[PDB]
């Protein structure tokens, strides 16, 4: 598969390989305001990241994963639209060549211009390429970037991209604190949907928080540094790896706050 982010290559062209890209439950959406219902049913969103251990970070030609150990509950998000415990496995942005978009979902149609996904995994299903075979099987955190103010919890993985330019490059990443890219509310919508790249499978729970993180647009322009391509091969700047909104179909999105 040669699927990629390219007028040649991109989120048009990935239905030919991967069919459930036309898919009943596809995504990302955008979050219309005024339609998504307040839920009173909602259990407590908790996100528990204190015993959190990164590994690594990669470049895999798509985004940059930093990846964590996920072999035992050290980080695990429950609770929310949540049933029982999810393991944190990895994160990784989706980002545009400017400031004006990057963002997958979309709030009332505006773009942002960046989203971090962090990824989980139900532990009901064992492991993750199991989950992912399940409509219950993921669970991605999903956080907007705008362009202010900087991360300050951000710059070290900023200050590590210069290591892992190019695809199939990788890099140490130890003690990294993933609450350092939280905002300070957890307000969020949820929805049913997919993985954002191929494969495409209908297997996330999808919780989207209100609030954005704000980054500076130094940070950001760090990320556009990098390359799609492996080394010594064209440069190709890794920006615009997000796909656009997908038809909503029959879900509805809902609010955890009134
Ligand atoms: C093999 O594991 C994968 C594969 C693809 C995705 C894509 O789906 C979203 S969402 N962002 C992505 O890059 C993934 O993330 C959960 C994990
Ligand atoms: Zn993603």
């Amino acid at each position: 598969h040669h699927w990629g982010y390219g007028k040649h290559n991109g989120p048009e062209h990935w239905h030919k390989d991967f069919p459930i890209a036309k898919g009943e439950r596809q995504s990302p959406v955008d979050i219309d305001t005024h339609t998504a219902k307040y839920d009173p049913s909602l259990k407590p969103l908790s996100v528990s990241y204190d015993q959190a251990t990164s590994l690594r970070i990669l470049n895999n030609g798509h985004a940059f994963n930093v990846e964590f150990d996920d072999s035992q509950d050290k980080a695990v998000l429950k609770g929310g639209p949540l049933d029982g415990t999810y393991r944190l496995i990895q994160f990784h942005f989706h980002w545009g060549s400017l400031d004006g978009q990057g963002s997958e979902h979309t709030v009332d149609k505006k773009k942002y211009a960046a989203e971090l996904h962090l990824v989980h995994w139900n532990t009901k299903y064992g492991d993750f390429g199991k989950a992912v075979q399940q409509p219950d099987g993921l669970a991605v955190l999903g956080i907007f970037l705008k362009v202010g103010s900087a991360k300050p919890g951000l710059q070290k993985v900023v200050d590590v991209l210069d290591s892992i330019k190019t695809k199939g490059k990788s890099a140490d990443f130890t003690n990294f604190d993933p609450r350092g890219l939280l905002p300070e509310s957890l307000d969020y919508w949820t929805y049913p949907g997919s993985l954002t790249t191929p494969p495409l499978l209908e297997c996330v729970t999808w919780i989207v928080l209100k609030e954005p993180i704000s980054v500076s647009s130094e940070q950001v322009l760090k990320f556009r540094k990098l390359n799609f391509n492996g080394e010594g091969e064209p440069e190709e700047l890794m920006v615009d790896n997000w796909r656009p909104a997908q038809p909503l179909k029959n879900r509805q999105i809902k609010a955890s706050f009134k």
